[PDB]
């Protein structure tokens, strides 16, 4: 997909295949991709601070509080650790947040990320809404 190496495609592939099925069309593609890239950069994140991630599949490792997963998921907050794990999974939580948010649809990309993420730092996911637009409608969203 434009502008991601191949490991990132295949999350967001996953992450794409999910926005099809919860039929959130490309905005709501839009805000998955922003926040993953955003938050791991589409990577599935384990952290040792949340020892039961280290038993799934991840690409790497994180040390931010206790996030994990793509959207750095906190796991004191989406306890399924399981589902924080997993690409497609991950981003149905994000999803079901995000629709939960009234206008959605419109929101600005960036703003709707933060709606759902409740970050320190908001502002980062201006950088990758562009990328996420081309992402998205690469994968058919």
């Amino acid at each position: 997909l434009p502008g991601l190496d191949a490991l990132q495609t295949r999350n967001a592939l996953a992450i794409i295949a999910e926005a099809k099925k919860e039929n959130v069309g490309p905005h709501g593609c839009q805000a998955a991709i922003t926040t993953g890239l955003t938050e791991s950069s589409l990577r599935i994140l384990a952290n040792n601070a949340v020892p039961p991630s280290l038993q799934y599949p991840h690409d790497g490792l994180g040390s931010d509080h206790d996030s994990i997963g793509i959207f750095q998921q906190r796991a004191s907050i989406y306890k399924d650790i399981r589902c924080d794990m997993d690409a497609a999974c991950s981003a149905s939580q994000f999803f079901k947040v995000m629709k939960g948010v009234s206008g959605w649809q419109t929101l600005d990309v960036a703003t709707l990320c933060q709606r759902v993420q409740k970050s320190a730092y908001p502002a980062a996911y201006q950088k990758f809404t562009a990328l996420a637009v081309g992402v998205c409608k690469a994968g058919g969203l």
